[PDB]
């Protein structure tokens, strides 16, 4: 990681909360807009270990679809993690505010980017545990980048049941993200309670197809939701399939049947 001097950082707006400090939007000089997570006076030993350990892991990552670390302030207080700023913000909110505005190819391109970032993380032996559209950031080129903190509806059964978090439970979450993207940010399982979601999944029910969804994309998300973890595709399989669908875009024209809930009779 690069050490940044505090005189190069201006905090402007609070945009979130950290584990022991705030997250700001600001500017970095060397101006470029940045996001800034602070660790404030009184933090514990464990919090400092986790904060600097987070900075270190982010510093190791170098991938188009992973949020970029600009640097760290560790020699002065408050300590800070400084990342690039993504002006379109979080993917879940972004899609909900732009309902129906994108082509199928654009949406699938988003998913290919997320999958490539996740393939990289899994290969680097990083298990995310919290993959969801709320943790994806979108830039002004529509590039999606994975982010993380320092979620029953998104979590694979074995991770809920016995705390087995692996890249294969991240694949389950990726399937949910696919459904979030294709529905423009609909809440998975709608108003079902957490217990009702787990009961439905255990009974074998799965989320139905989104409207206007390519058959190939629904098939892929369904295979991410296999109960047996070993049967789920790996991220390499997901990236390969999405890349081939994008490169032969007529493949996306065949749509899965949408189960209408409302039927209107007109002559
Ligand atoms: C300052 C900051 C510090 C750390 C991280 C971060 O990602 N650490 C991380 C740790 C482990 C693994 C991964 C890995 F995923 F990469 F693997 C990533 C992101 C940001 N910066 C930042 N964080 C968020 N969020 C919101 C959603 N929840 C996550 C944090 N949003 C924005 N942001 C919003 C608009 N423009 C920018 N910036």
């Amino acid at each position: 990681t690069t050490e940044i001097h505090p005189s190069c950082v201006t905090r402007q707006k609070v945009i979130g909360a950290g584990e022991f400090g705030e997250v700001y939007k600001g500017m970095l000089k060397t101006e470029v807009p940045v996001a800034i997570k602070t660790l404030k006076a009184g933090y514990t030993e464990k919090q400092r270990v986790d904060f600097l350990g987070e900075a270190g892991i982010m510093g190791q990552f170098s991938h188009h679809n992973i949020i970029r670390l600009e640097g760290v302030i560790s020699k002065y207080k408050p300590m800070m993690i400084i990342t690039e700023y993504m002006e379109n913000g979080a993917l879940d909110k972004f899609l909900r505010e732009k309902d129906g505005e994108f082509s199928v190819l654009q949406l699938v391109g988003m998913l290919r980017g997320i999958a490539a970032g996740m393939k990289y993380l899994a290969n680097m032996n990083y298990v995310h545990r919290d993959l969801a559209a709320r943790n994806i950031l979108v830039n002004s080129n529509l590039v999606c980048k994975v982010s993380d903190f320092g979620p029953i509806r998104w979590t694979a059964p074995e991770a809920i049941s016995y705390r087995k978090f692996t890249s294969a439970s991240d694949v389950w979450s990726f399937g949910i993200v696919m459904w979030e993207v294709m529905t423009y940010g609909e809440r998975p399982y709608w108003e079902l309670s957490n217990h009702e979601v787990m009961k439905a999944i255990n009974d074998g029910f799965r989320l139905p197809t989104p409207m206007d969804c390519p058959s190939a994309i629904y098939q892929l998300m369904m295979q991410c939701w296999q109960q047996e973890r070993a049967r789920r595709p790996k991220f390499a399989d997901i990236v390969s399939i999405l890349d081939k669908l994008i490169r032969a875009p007529d493949s996306l024209k065949t749509l899965a049947d949408f189960d209408p809930r409302v039927s209107i009779r007109l002559p």
